[PDB]
């Protein structure tokens, strides 16, 4: 595929919060490995909290986690063709349920 | 799209008009009772104040789903092509996800 204007799409398709979508979107634009503390400072939130954001966007393949802190996140290489993939589905499946 | 069916569509009505749980539950909730309702009667069914289910009235009148009829009363009712309308929107929510896949 922009992924910034596209929060509302990205919001829905996947079905994930505000939390979510922010830590996302903010490892994709820092374009290194982070860990959980980090984003805790950057966000300003407890490390369980953005904890489960990770997960929450791990368990959608979203985000890959590795260990050694403890350990430390990634995005996806192809992040970009992932979700313009995910987007499309979510459409057709809409689309379906607007029958 | 069907009437009792609405139910299970409810996280893409919600994401899509981008409204509240509060607020698509009043929908549903109007739907399901096929009969005008009061503010005050929605106040009761959820234990909300009028002025919070006012604001989720307004929003669904303006969403073009509810209708509101001065009778000193105020009764609310769902709009008579809900279904349609209902089918149209989600139809052009999922058009702006496609279009946003560009």
């Amino acid at each position: 595929m922009k992924l910034e204007s596209k929060k509302d799409e990205i919001r829905c398709c996947y079905k994930i919060t505000d939390t979510d979508v922010a830590v996302l979107l903010k490892m994709v634009e820092i374009e290194k490995p982070i860990t959980s503390e980090e984003l805790a400072d950057i966000f300003k939130l407890s490390k369980t909290t953005v904890e489960n954001s990770l997960k929450k966007l791990i368990e959608l393949g979203l985000v890959v986690r590795t260990k050694t802190p403890k350990y430390y996140y990634s995005i996806s290489s192809n992040i970009l063709e992932k979700i313009r993939n995910d987007l499309l589905n979510c459409a057709k499946r809409m689309e379906l349920a607007a029958t």
